[PDB]
This record gives C-alpha cells, structure tokens and sequence, in this order.
C-alpha cells in the first residue's frame, strides 16, 4: 500500500472495500431523512420564532427524539457495530451522536436562504439555532457546512465520514479498544480510497477532509457543554427522555 503511494498512483478500493462501501452508505441512505428530495421538501421556521429562547427550544426539541434515532439505526446497519458489546455500543453511540447529527444538518447547509435543514424538513437560521440552546455551537455547525459546500460531498463521502466518527476507540469507558480502531481503520482506508476513485479536483483533499473530523468532534464537545447551560436554564421537563439520556 505504501509502494504505490511513492510510485504516486493513488489506489481505489479493492472489492472487499467496495462491499463495505456500499453497506454504509446504503445504511446511512436509509436513515438520512431526504430527499435526493429535502428542499422542496423543507418548511423555514417563522423569522420571529427564536428572534435561551424557549419558544425555538421547543420546536428543535420536538424533533430531536427521531433525529438521534435515525443515528442509532444507522450504527445498527453497521456489521462491524453488531460486533461489539452492549457497553460499547452505548459508549460509542452517545459519543458520536450529535458529531453525526451536526454533520448531517451542515451537509444540508444552503447558501440561497443561509439556513440548515433539521430532520429532512426544518429549515432554519444562524441566530434561530443559536437561540433555540446551542450558541456558539450553531455558529460552530453553520461555518463547517459553508465549508463543506465545496468539498462537494456524496452520500458515500458523508456515510464513510459517520462510520469513522462512529467508530472512536478513544471514549471513555471502552472496552473494546484495539478492535474498535481497527474498525476505524478499516474505514478510512475504504474511505481514502473512495476519495481517490473520486478524483475531486480540490488540492489535499484527504487531509483537508480529516480536519473535519476534528472539527465535529469539537462540536461535540462544545454541545455537551452548552447542554448543560441548558439543564440550568430550560426546565428538565422540556427536554425528552431520549434527549436526556444520550447526552446526560
Ligand atoms: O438533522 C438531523 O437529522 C440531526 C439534527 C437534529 C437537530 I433537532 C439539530 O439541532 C439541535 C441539535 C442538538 C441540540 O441540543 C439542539 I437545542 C438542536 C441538529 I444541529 C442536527
């Protein structure tokens, strides 16, 4: 694999990469709310609703429930995920899920309205989303998918990308940890590879594109922070019960 990185030919996957390509991008197909048809399909929350703003708080949180659902059956669509045990699947799960949730509301990022879509449906603003509970990590989700406009990214791309935030051999609390890298690692060689049968014509796209690994995983990281903000403001009776228990 290293040889033909110096001879400089850039390597494709190899058929064993290629079924687990398509095992994760079509598990994230099948719970990615869209649309190839979100859009036509998305209704912009009012201008005055969310103008920590309750009223805002409440509709992100009406939906909060399927969108953190949708994450946990995609893992589930995931072999290599079924492979581990229960304290790991749990651990692995509530650390990636608003990593994977932030990315998918970034990848639905337009610049026409300057809004991301919630959901597949709930179209909403900078400040809306800002003052509905999450501050600055808005601000965080809203210049990453900017920024993600011209990485131009496919459903494989996108999936590829959960799977590797998925697959953190470094939560706390994992037993698992050599085979969870593994896994990892199995995933971005696929991904790599995908990458080069993509031909993007963007200079240094592998590395650019891991940065943005680093950056959803601040996101998380900010959010968990900004959650509790909200545990002290909002009532916990506002919160859902799946809401609560991921993130608490
Ligand atoms: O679009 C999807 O499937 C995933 C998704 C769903 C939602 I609701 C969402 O907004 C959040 C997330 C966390 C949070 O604490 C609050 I308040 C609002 C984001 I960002 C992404």
């Amino acid at each position: 694999e290293e040889l033909q990185k110096s001879i400089g030919h850039k390597p494709e996957p190899t058929d064993e990469e290629w079924e687990l390509i398509k095992t994760v991008t079509e598990a994230h197909v099948a719970t990615n709310a869209q649309g190839s048809h979100w859009k036509q399909k998305r209704k912009f929350l009012p201008e005055d609703i969310g103008q920590v703003d309750l009223e805002a708080f409440s509709h992100f949180t009406k939906i909060i429930t399927p969108a953190i659902t949708r994450v946990v059956d995609f893992a589930k669509k995931l072999p290599m995920f079924c492979e581990l045990p229960c304290e790991d699947q749990i651990i692995l799960l509530k650390g990636c899920c608003m990593e994977i949730m932030s990315l998918r509301a970034a990848v639905r990022y337009d610049p026409e309205s300057e809004t991301l879509t919630l959901n597949g449906e709930m179209a909403v603003t900078r400040g809306q989303l800002k003052n509905g509970g999450l501050g600055v990590v808005s601000d965080a989700i809203f210049d990453l998918g900017m920024s993600l406009s011209s990485f131009n990214l496919d459903d494989t791309e996108v999936a590829l990308l959960q799977a590797v935030l998925l697959m953190s051999s470094d939560r706390p609390g994992l037993a698992c940890v050599e085979r969870i890298e593994k896994y990892q690692d199995s995933f971005l060689l696929a991904f790599e590879h995908y990458i080069n049968y993509r031909k993007h014509h963007v200079t240094h796209f592998w590395p650019k594109l891991l940065m943005k690994v680093t950056d959803l995983r601040m996101i998380g990281a900010c959010h968990a922070s900004r959650f509790l903000h909200m545990k002290v403001e909002c009532p916990t009776e506002l919160f859902p019960p799946l809401f609560l228990e991921v993130f608490e």
